[PDB]
This record gives structure tokens, C-alpha cells and sequence, in this order.
């Protein structure tokens, strides 16, 4: 007769949170009631209440938690729920039990193409909707569903992109029968691309006008409308994004990675996995952080440029989160270029693997490092993927089938045309084997 | 008191630190007999006197009682140490007890999420304990990885032995060619495809493929080209994916295992199995057998295999009470059902991408198979076999990112012969701020007397 969500409301809190202009000096606060948005704000925990228990503690209390299919700590993000949203009630949670992402071991890849030993990939694209949003995304909507039931008018969530983000956010409000809409500019309506919001009954709306006309026409309806935007509350997905690094320390039984090589698309990733493990040795479950390495593709963004710079010319797609945690890391930026990102994803492929463009990237930039001896072969080093490699199969098969202008394709594995004589076919397969 | 770990030591080095008798066994046995036959797994039988089935030494096993079990799985859960990191291997005693960890191929398969549906299962089904074992989400998002890490491995165990294995071989273009490659690719272990060219479709090759497989466009029919293979394989050591097939329940088994731990060992009340492959719902079935033979729980699920409609004879059959069934092979899953008192339901077309469309506007992203299987939960609802408080968990098989098409056609009511009812195509609105608000009150219900 009862639903998980009552077997636990069967059993003063001394945690919580709340905003923080990102790296400031004694500055100001904001709750997380409001919806500030603004200077980039930064979740801050109360690290003083949490000191008040040890490393054993936390690391104790977070591992009981493994495997249970309990509310809400079956999540691997609210599994942490102490170092997320510390105040939200479990009856407003929006979770689909996303987080505790495969942690593998890549072998062959590993000891064949990089001649080391101790190589993982954090699999964050293994999930409900193949993307690493869904760990930001279940604090964003449980913040929002928390607001929204206080009655602080939330008629929806709205959103402006078409990618991931979209996805995950799209995916947790419908779990909350929360409404969530998609404002675009006509040509950019994609079936494709908005194939999961779309199946997760977002309002997704196809305004005839450009990308301009569509931010003035969101800004007059947000403005006369409570609807908060998905990259509004930017700040609250990091917060889950964060347990992804925590989560690689818990896998590893509470061991430090040496290097944790994270592709950066969207420059909070890092920042994310920064705070993850910082917090981690802040308050004692470690006593050190991992040094990370910053993937970007080629002139993405002056991020790469900076480094190189030392950072002298650094003045604070918005970096500076980046530049923080990569200094406070002891950090390095990376590049790959479009060929050599692919040629990366097909020998990764070719060991067994099924990657996104990014993990491309990140292996790039692996490679590169083991060359530049930065990085030894014996060193316990995590590539973390995004996004499933599901996502990718167009791009894949164009590189396979030699479709890919302006590039060799050198590691293409196209189907072998062959005719249906015993003596042809035991020929090819000789020649294979 | 030991020597300090080596850093160039691997995890699976590091395991290697192990000498005894090793108590447990496994064997090729007939399925379903009486006193008799049996092969080695180390040897390549396929049939009998006529399916093999794969038999662990049960005396072997019950030495150890069901504490023992229980507490033994669970000191793995959450491990990444090798092989115990796979939710398959940590099982390791019940699937391939013989092997050695060096001859493992592993990606840590397993450990799936286990979702409560707690949304769809209320507001669709007025249930408060549904769930979904989401088998599809893994690395090659399918459920057949399961499987073929037992299979690749005891086919990397042979080849060690040096007994000839040049490889292995494949005649079909689904999720067991794409799981089969990737482990074989992941062994280095050649992989070849045998296929129709007619029958190549870049997109349904696209993991085999960019997972080095061989893959052959031979230029025939499927008669011409099982032929050819059998004719290959005649001359060259290269054993056939589905040849091997009972040593892949043995993988897949463990999902089922994984449940009940997952429960913290608690017997669901209804486990509906999507039977488009009918060694599943046999291959659950002998998890949770296995799990109350020895103690770890005292009772096995009631199950329902959900079918498309007309897709083979296992509806009829149990609609006539299995009266007339005499022993693609329906003898396991009927075995399975009869010894759990289990249910068979079939789904159209139509109702399966309704339940489909339905399930996803709760949140969730399935896969059309997944659409039987709510199908079958809808219907035996009705009928007031499955109680509304009963804990039950649909198997989902494959992920719903593998299925996009098929949503976008849906959706964008483009599937001849079906209404498509439950469409949500993106609306077109003008740049007008008074039309966008129309559209969006109205969306968002906000009229009181239409509310």
C-alpha cells in the first residue's frame, strides 16, 4: 500500500545553502527562495555545520547508501542530498534515480594506444537520457518543484535551447507534471534534435523569427509570466553535476584519482568536478584533489590561449569558473582538433568502446600529455564522457563510410563487399585473420 | 603483513593474489530431461540427444547457506575491483565458476538502474510500487551485454587453451551483433559479420562497425549466406553467436539477481518480461529460481511474458492452457512460465506505441518493447490479476535513444494505418507577443470554467 516516499517519511536540520557571488571577498547572500541569477552567483554550503562531522562520518554515511533503492538516497546525486539542497524536502524531490554511472576500466585502450595501465572513463551519458544534465537537472526541478508548491507562482519551466539541456530538463518536469516549454526560431525546429522533448510532452513552440527576435519575445513572456529559464538557475545544476566527482572517489573506495581529464564544452563541467572533490577534502573523506585537465576542441574559446598565457591576461562562454578551478588544481587546458578528435572516438571505438566526440577530445588531450610526459603511464587517470555514444551514430557513420569532407577517415571500418563464392569469401577472411 | 600494491599493477592484476579446490562447477546438461547426458562448457556441444541448458553444481552451491549468499553479493555492490565491478561477474560463483579472472572480458556491464515509475504507475495505472530495471541502459544499450560477457569470455578461456578460436561469427544486424563485437573487439578477439548485402543498413551496423568488426556485404539471400557460413565455419575455428546461446543466460540471469538485491532482498510480487527474444523470461526465471533455491529468499515472482500480438504461438498455447504444446523455440519460456504460474499478454502495434507515447510523457524514454510490456500491465490490470499495490518490475531491454525514429514518426503522426493520438508536435505560433500568450494560456490551463 506504500510508495517508497512514505517508507521514509517514517525516518532540526544543521545544513544549508544558499547563494554566493561566485569567489568573492566577505560579500554578500541570497536564498535559494529567490531567483537571483546575478557577477556569476555560486551555491555556498555551510561548511562550518558540515565540519561538525568527520571524514569517517561522511564517507560512511554516503557508502551505506550504495545500492539502496530507498528514497530518496537511490539517487546518486541525493544520495549526497547532505551537500546538495540540504533543506529540500523529500516529498518535493524530482528524481529518477539517476547517478551512479558506470565507472570503467579501459584496458586495452588504455595499455595499447597510451601504454598505460590504470585508465577509466566515468560514464556520466549512461543515463535515462544519455546526458550528464540529468545529475543538474533533478537539483534544478526539485528546486523548482520545492518553490512551486510554497506557492511562489511557478506556472513552468521554460528553455531556449535544443540540445541536452533541454533533454534533461524536459525529462524531470513531466516526472513533476510540471510544464515545461521550448521557445525556437522556426528554422532551427529539428525532429531530431528535439526528439526527447517533444516525447516528454514539453510545449515546444516554433516562432516564426530569429534567435534574437525569440530571447525579446521570451523576456516579454517570462516577464508577465512565472516561468523561470532552464540556464536561468544555472547555478543550482552544478550542485548535482558536482556528485559526479564525488561519486568517482566513492568508486574508487574513497582513493584519489592523480588525473581527472574533463571535455569542456560547457566550461561549468570542470568547475563542477572541482567542487565535488574539493568539498571532498575540505571536510576530511580525502586529503587531496585530483590535478585536472580542461579538454577543449580547437578554438573553441580564448580558455586554451589563457593557459598557454599563464593567465596574466586573464580579466574576470564565461571562463573564469574554469580558470578558478584549473589554477586551484594546478591544472592544464588541452585542444584537439576535428580529425584528430575523431580518429581518437574510432580507436576508441575500435577497442570496444562506443564514445561521444567529446571523450574524442579528451583522449586527444591524454595522448598529448602522455607524449609531453605530464602525465606517467602508471597514473590513475579518469576520461569523463558526457553523453552516450547513441547519441553520436550519424557522425560515427559518416567517419566509417569515408563521408567526412576535409578529412581522411584513416581508421574507417566500411563493410566489405564480397561475393557469395566459398573460395572469394575464405580469401578476405585469411587475409582478416 | 602484505607487500604495498605495485603501481603498474592492474585491477585485474591485483586480484590475481589468490589456491584450494575450487568447489564449484558448471556443465552442459539437456533441457529439461531425466538422469542422464553432459558436456563440458569447455566444449562446443549445441544440442543434445534438444537445447542445451547450462547446469551449476547445485550440491556445491547449497554447502553455503543463504546469509552467506546474500552478504557475499552485497560486499561486492559498489566495488570496482575486478571482476566483482560487473554486476555479472560479481556473481561470479553462479555464472562461469570456473574461469579464471585473467580470461575475463569485462566493461562492468551490469549494475543497472532500477526506476521507480512512481508518476506513470499512479496516474496510469493507480499503482504506487511499479518499476523499471532499465537493462538497455549500458554501454552498448542493450540488455544482450549481460550475456555476452559470459559468452566472450568462455570463448576468450578457449582460446587461451589453444583451442583453435580464430574468432567469432554473426548472421544478424540487432543488439546481439553490436553487444558480440564490442566484447570481442574489447579481447581483440576478430568479429565477423555475415550478411546479405541486400541486408546491410549502415545505421543498423553502426556499433559492429566502429567496433572493428569484419562485417561482410555478400552478395546473396539469407539461404545463400547461411550456407556460406556453415560451409566457413566447417574449415575455420569460428564459433557462431547464437550457437553459443545458453552460455548467455547465464549472463543475463543476473539481472534478475540484481533485482532482488537491489530490493534488499525482496521477492517482487509480478515481473513483466518483454519476450521479443524468449530466452529472457527463462533467463529471469533461472535468476530468481536460483536465489530461493539456496536461501537467499524464500520465493520466486509470478511473471509476465508480454508479446506482440500474433508474433509467435506462446499466447495461444497458454490461452488453451498449454494442453496443446509439444516440445523460434518457445520450450523455455513455456518451462519458465509454467513453474512460475506465469502470464502471457500480447500488445498491437498501435497500443504498444500508445503506451509508449503515454510512458514518455511521464518523464521516461522507452524503448517500443518496453510499450508491450506496459501494455500487458494495463490489460492484466483490468482483468484484476495485477492488484494495484503489487510490486512490480518491467524489464526494459533495450535504450529508448536506439528507437528515435520510430518516436519522430509517432509524433509527427507519419505511421501509416494508426491515429498516432498521443502526437506533440511542436506548435507553429507568430513573433507576436498577444499570440504566444494565447497559446500558452491555453496550454497552460488556466481558465477557470475549462479547467
Amino acid at each position: 500500500p506504500h510508495r517508497t516516499e512514505d517508507n521514509i517519511r517514517d525516518e532540526v536540520n544543521p545544513f544549508s545553502a544558499k547563494y554566493v557571488p561566485f569567489n568573492a571577498a566577505p560579500g554578500s547572500t541570497e536564498s535559494y527562495s529567490l531567483d537571483e541569477i546575478v557577477g556569476l552567483l555560486d551555491v555556498e554550503h555551510d561548511m562550518e555545520a558540515l565540519k561538525r562531522f568527520d571524514g569517517a562520518y561522511w564517507r560512511d554515511l554516503f557508502d551505506s547508501r550504495v545500492g539502496k533503492s530507498t528514497w530518496p538516497y537511490g539517487s546518486g546525486v541525493w544520495s549526497k542530498k547532505e551537500w546538495v539542497l540540504p533543506e529540500i524536502d523529500d516529498d518535493d524531490i524530482v528524481s529518477a534515480f539517476e547517478g551512479n554511472s558506470n565507472l570503467f576500466w579501459a584496458e586495452r585502450f588504455g595499455k595499447q594506444f597510451l601504454g598505460m595501465n590504470d585508465l577509466w572513463v566515468k560514464h556520466c551519458g549512461i543515463s535515462h537520457t544519455g546526458s550528464f544534465k540529468d545529475l543538474g537537472m533533478t537539483v534544478l526541478v526539485s528546486q523548482v518543484n520545492r518553490l512551486r508548491k510554497m506557492k511562489r507562482p511557478v506556472v513552468g519551466v521554460g528553455c531556449a535551447s535544443t540540445g541536452d539541456t533541454s533533454a534533461a530538463l524536459s525529462a524531470y518536469c513531466a516526472s513533476a507534471g510540471i510544464p515545461s516549454i521550448v521557445f525556437l526560431p522556426a528554422n532551427k525546429i529539428s525532429m531530431a534534435q528535439l526528439v526527447q522533448p517533444i516525447a516528454n510532452g514539453a510545449f515546444v513552440l516554433s516562432i516564426d523569427t530569429d534567435f534574437d527576435g525569440c530571447m525579446k519575445l521570451i523576456r516579454e513572456i517570462t516577464a508577465e509570466l512565472p516561468i523561470y529559464l532552464a540556464n536561468s538557475l544555472n547555478s543550482l545544476r552544478l550542485e548535482g553535476q558536482k556528485t559526479a566527482a564525488i561519486e568517482i572517489l566513492q568508486q574508487f573506495d574513497w582513493q584519489v584519482p592523480d588525473w581527472v581529464i574533463v571535455p569542456g564544452g560547457n566550461l561549468g563541467n570542470i568547475y563542477a568536478f572541482y567542487k565535488g572533490f574539493k568539498m571532498c577534502q575540505e571536510l576530511g573523506l580525502v586529503d587531496r584533489i585530483p590535478r585536472m585537465v580542461c579538454a577543449q576542441a580547437a578554438n573553441a574559446n580564448p580558455l586554451y590561449l589563457h593557459y598557454k598565457s599563464g593567465w596574466k591576461d586573464f580579466k574576470p562562454v564565461s571562463i573564469d569558473r574554469a580558470v578558478y578551478a584549473l589554477k586551484k588544481c594546478n591544472g592544464i587546458v588541452e585542444e584537439a582538433t576535428e580529425e584528430e578528435l575523431m580518429d581518437a572516438m574510432a580507436q576508441a571505438d575500435s577497442t570496444g568502446m562506443f564514445i561521444c566526440p567529446h571523450t574524442g577530445v579528451a583522449l586527444t588531450a591524454l595522448f598529448k600529455l602522455r607524449n609531453q610526459g605530464v602525465i606517467a603511464p602508471t597514473d590513475r587517470t579518469v576520461v569523463v564522457s558526457t553523453a552516450h555514444g547513441l547519441k553520436f551514430t550519424q557522425s560515427k557513420i559518416d567517419y566509417h563510410s569515408n563521408a567526412i569532407p576535409d578529412m581522411a577517415c584513416r581508421f574507417s571500418n566500411p563493410p566489405v563487399d564480397v561475393k557469395a563464392d566459398f573460395g572469394a569469401v575464405m580469401d578476405v577472411l585469411k587475409s582478416y585473420l
